[PDB]
């Protein structure tokens, strides 16, 4: 499998990043994690 966690890219798609790490949008045309 994959996963997504941390400088990552979010999506929140069916995922959502893994924890405590989040998922954010930065912009339109971006994607990424939290903290």
């Amino acid at each position: 499998q994959q996963c997504v966690k941390k400088d990552e890219l979010c999506i929140p798609y069916y995922l959502d990043c893994c924890e405590p790490l989040e998922c954010k949008k930065v912009n339109w045309w971006d994607h990424k994690c939290i903290g």
